[PDB]
């Protein structure tokens, strides 16, 4: 109702959507975690982002790791830490101790670690402050109600400095206590937590803001990916749309088909063919893929259920050579498989195929391959995803489901009909938006070229 | 995007794709594990494969174990190792304690046993350590604090001598924590975890990557199986193909079978056999193993539910005599039972019979047999397994199945069909891919000589 | 792959075919499970065999029960032990402490009790010691990482001396940790679990093979019973069979079902007939057994539902006069109830009778009243166990299900079908195996005299 804390964007592809605006400026930030979750090289791109876009200095402390190892491990992301270091923009701190030596109490806080710290800081005039890993300095003893003094002076005195700090913590547990000694939730103010949880023997990585005080987020787990450009949190919202098309009516392959469906899909809708097995749905999507390339266009075709030359084999039976038009670059085919990863890593395959290739048309095979085995929710948010990222680039996507129905647009039913000891075909239009349908119920047969749909069931 | 980490071949089967390469190179890892999931034969065969494939000389330290007994338990698979202690490439470094005497502290790491190793290995330019349980000298302070310092020194020191380095750890729990004192998997660089789970009065072996830092790996865990060569990892991937062949259709036993189906089964192609109990599958399996010997060709028959005698005796009946195309080493039977092991034992029994035998069709009797009572996820995991490893081979596959389908090329149905108060029989070529497969519903009886398919049901 | 490690036999009944021909042969056994789980009868047996077989003395380490106690106790399965002990083969050592006195700190391994086993071994030439329950002497000092050398020096020390030795260890929990430190298991080279498992109101014993080093053994439980003679497991394996008959098919009791069903049951085959209640069942089985003194065979009835006398009743009203083929002992009528034991009891008691009276024919009434409130799991072993049995032995068997299908070999089927205001029957010969079993349905009604299978229902 009034003025808000002023915040600081962290250029982390995700996480400014769900903090509304990054973290607040001049208060202290806790990610704390499990083992092998994510979060040391969320604070080295905390720091790579502030140093690159909006030329910002920081230090980063360290309690475990050598500076030449970090930097070893920042290289494999793309990033080169050493010549940041050259310029005298980045200064890694070196608090971790002697392999040989010994020690009296582990030191202590404003001995020489805040000292340090503030002469470095008014030394690079940095702004981002990383100390990693505090849990290090305090572990020297069991004494949990001792660490609460220890985390307020730090944090109290790192406020009083002036600079933004992120904070590192471990776990043991996956659902238990935030922390270690159930005390540093209750002392930062401002909590993040990064789960890595195990369930049906695959891994799945989500974060969550725990609390912002005095500003408002989102509540709730939003899973990332770790890639080679870092951390990806894939966040939600509606941007503005270009919907309003209606004109730019597309072809789907079979002419016979686009004579019903009002003349042809719409160019950015979302198209979905459903039936039994052995019914004819690779079939639609071939012709689909393959009428791309006489209008000089690009076209993807994602295979979850065969092996590429199976495809090329059936594709050459039915008369379509898929290898001339992969010659001249006009169809990409993927040929993955569903158990190689999960859904969230086969969402970010898509996503990188589709910006790398910009095509026009989108064909993704077997959407009830990829529901075998996991739970309905991420089935859900991957579905989700994949139709948002569709229509939002102006894509004609075609989804194919073995026997949603509200996200769709267009519904074409394919099924068996049991005719004097015969088993034949069938096809309908079932639904469509903004168009009218042709709402008969033809039978179709699978020859030598192609679908052939016959007149009606009378 | 840029330079990555160099890594070391570990040429365990299954382990260099899991972990894209295999161990890096001048760091440690932790191996964890409970009792009896075999962790110590990890390391002895990490060093084995080192010496002989790319002559790497490594030493081992052990703790609990004399050398004579590694030897032995060592000799059961194959490899001996005193031979290779006679050539000087491999040290057994013993660190284990006497029967009988005294102690003061337990010794210390740069006392003697870092000081041993590193003379060790500067005596026999060795490449690879394998320390095994580490935690037989943290146990004498119950100290988890203190075990931080103690295992931080010996990694770091590790990593400045520079030598590739597998560390092994002991767990209680199978889901809890990564080790005893919640502290080692914050400290090696690199965490791998093997379980022994027992669900449903059955053992299983999984393994897993925790973290490789600086690096990209598989997420989840993945079954292994001991076998008599050592550990045997199950990874995924479809390598490339040769599955345009459309032209080397191969027959199916009946030849009025072979009228329908467009003129015969495919030759790299999963042939599906479903249906009710007591409606012919087994005769359907059995004219498909015995038309392969007209052709001078070799075929298995893995048997689930029959007791041989029994198949040799209704063979008989049908007018087969498997005795004589047996004593010609053109079948194979297994006769194995359905309980007697896990799916992945029997998976590797099938692979290891195709494998011994070469041959160029397989038909397993009764998936449903070996579905009972596992649970789904394992089961789909065999499917696939044994699907792709049967595709890769250029092998002609039959399944039986008794009342996936997205996975099988072609599909044969029989039924019961009530008429006039007795019990008829029906067949039907339900799909195919890439071949007209006859869309009738004709009958056949089980006649003194085989299958007889008759006319429609018009 | 090469030479292996030399085991010792210990033949109890089943436990040689689990751990591939017994105990390694120099090295140490923990045999850890709760209160009452039948862990001193193990080491009792394992000693009894040795020196009534091979002629090897043993030695027996006592900490809690007195020898006089132990002999008592061993006297109620038949055997003598003091017999032996006077012979000079056995030789119960007594380290049990006394009922009042003073202690220090409770001896030491190499202060007595190592030394004195060591004499006593010399002297008596054992090769295979028992110690029992070791948790008795470390049960002083609450000390759970100094526990690890004690037994590590037991271990060696036995080791050294070169004799087979079974240990004993208690636990608290059923599914939690091996032991009570979390040590032993880490130590010793095999680990043997027995279960005593609670569920449902219901108590079932299962032994299980945690770890053999270097050689290999089956993993999972396996159920297993204390009876009059001793532990007796119950493993799996099949066998050679000698199922060609083919040619020696035996009459059903109906001469009428026997001009169906191609000429009589085999034999050698499992015979199962389903339907509703108030069917016909027990007449099948009542004529089924009562053929059989014709021709002067011997077969039992198990009955699990109907009761004795009521069974004589209703065979006097269809004709049967079950005393008199009981007189000439060619007739057995058991006459249990299904919740007077575990299903495991019950198979015993099947398995006892059968080589009691060595039958020719078996007749399990009504399986389905067995499979009422046990879990599916158990009930599928018993059904596997109880069939393997009747084919191994030749024996004819006959089932009943009140409405499995994959095992048997002949199915009748019976129903009721309603005409006309009426109730009537229905009979079906759904399948055979190696047999033409005459498609029709026909109906049959329960006269004074027995079924009269009528003409079709066209
Ligand atoms: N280039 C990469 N591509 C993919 N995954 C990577 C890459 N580099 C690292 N990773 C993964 O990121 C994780 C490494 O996280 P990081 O080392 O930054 O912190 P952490 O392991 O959670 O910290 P700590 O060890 O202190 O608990 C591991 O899961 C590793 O496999
Ligand atoms: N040359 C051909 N002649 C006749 N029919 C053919 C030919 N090639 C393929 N078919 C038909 O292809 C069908 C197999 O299904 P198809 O490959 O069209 O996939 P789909 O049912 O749409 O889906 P999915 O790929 O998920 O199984 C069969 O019914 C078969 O008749
Ligand atoms: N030749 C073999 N064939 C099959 N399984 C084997 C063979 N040799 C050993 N095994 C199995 O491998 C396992 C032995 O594991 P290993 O001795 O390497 O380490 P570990 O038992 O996990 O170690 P620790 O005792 O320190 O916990 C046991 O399960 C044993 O049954
Ligand atoms: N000599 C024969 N004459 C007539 N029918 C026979 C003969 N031998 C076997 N059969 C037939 O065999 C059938 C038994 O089924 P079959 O052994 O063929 O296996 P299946 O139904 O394919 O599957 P399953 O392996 O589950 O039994 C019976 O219905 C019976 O009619
Ligand atoms: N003759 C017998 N018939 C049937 N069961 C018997 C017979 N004798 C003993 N048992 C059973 O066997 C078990 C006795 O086990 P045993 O005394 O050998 O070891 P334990 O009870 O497991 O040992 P501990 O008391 O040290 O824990 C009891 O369940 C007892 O009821
Ligand atoms: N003297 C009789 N006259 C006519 N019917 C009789 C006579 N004795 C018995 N029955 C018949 O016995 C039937 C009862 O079922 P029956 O005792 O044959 O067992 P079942 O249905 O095969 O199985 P279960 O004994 O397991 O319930 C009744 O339907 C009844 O008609
Ligand atoms: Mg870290
Ligand atoms: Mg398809
Ligand atoms: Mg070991
Ligand atoms: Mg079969
Ligand atoms: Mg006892
Ligand atoms: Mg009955």
């Amino acid at each position: 109702e009034h003025q808000a804390i002023a915040k600081m964007r962290t250029m982390i592809e995700g996480f400014d959507d769900i903090s509304h605006g990054g973290l607040p400026i001049g208060r202290s930030t806790l990610v704390s975690g499990t083992s092998g979750t994510g979060k040391t090289l969320f604070s080295i791109q905390f720091l790579y982002n502030g140093i690159i876009e909006f030329d910002e200095p920081g230090v980063f402390v360290t309690f475990e790791e050598t500076p030449q190892d970090i930097i070893k491990n920042a290289r494999s992301f793309g990033w080169d830490l050493a010549k940041l270091v050259d310029e005298g923009k980045l200064f890694i701190l070196d608090a971790s101790p002697d392999p040989e030596g010994q020690e009296v109490v582990g030191g202590f806080d404003l001995s020489a670690l805040i000292e340090r710290i503030n002469y470095a800081i008014q030394k690079y005039r940095a702004r981002r402050v990383s100390i990693d890993s505090v849990t290090s300095v305090f572990q020297q003893y069991d004494a949990s109600s001792v660490v609460r003094r220890e985390l307020f002076r730090l944090v109290a005195r790192l406020k009083q400095i002036g600079a933004t700090t992120v904070m590192t913590t471990e776990r043991i547990e996956e659902y238990g206590p935030i922390a270690r000694y159930g005390v540093e939730e209750f002392v930062s103010d401002n909590v993040v937590i990064l789960r890595n949880v195990l369930e049906g023997e695959r891994r799945r990585r989500t974060l969550e803001i725990l609390k912002l005080r005095g500003t408002s987020h989102m509540k709730g787990e939003y899973p990332f990916t770790i890639t080679d450009h870092g951390i990806n949190i894939f966040p939600l919202g509606a941007m503005r749309l270009t919907q309003r098309s209606s004109n730019v009516r597309v072809s789907s392959g079979v002419v016979r088909l686009d004579e019903m469906c009002g003349g042809g899909f719409f160019k950015d809708s979302i198209i979905l063919a459903t039936g039994a097995t052995g019914t004819g749905k690779t079939l639609l999507v071939s012709r689909f893929v393959e009428n791309a390339c006489a209008n000089k266009e690009r076209a993807i075709l994602f295979a979850y259920e065969e092996s590429r030359a199976q495809l090329l084999r059936n594709a050459y039976s039915w008369g379509m050579d898929f290898e001339e038009m992969e010659r001249q670059n006009l169809l990409k085919i993927v040929c993955a498989y569903p158990e190689s990863a999960g859904l969230e890593d086969h969402l970010q395959i898509i996503k990188s195929e589709i910006n790398d290739f910009k095509p026009a048309r989108i064909a993704i095979d077997s959407l009830s391959a990829l529901a075998r085995g996991v739970s309905n929710n991420a089935f859900r948010q991957f579905v989700i995803g994949v139709t948002g990222y569709a229509k939002q680039e102006e894509i004609t996507g075609l989804f194919t489901n073995t026997s949603i129905a509200a996200i769709t647009d267009t519904i074409i039913l394919l099924q068996y009909v049991e005719i004097r000891g015969e088993m034949s075909r069938a096809i309908n239009v079932f639904k469509m938006r903004g168009s009218w349908h042709d709402k008969a119920i033809r039978e179709f047969m699978i020859s030598d070229k192609g679908p052939d749909i016959k007149d009606s069931f009378r």
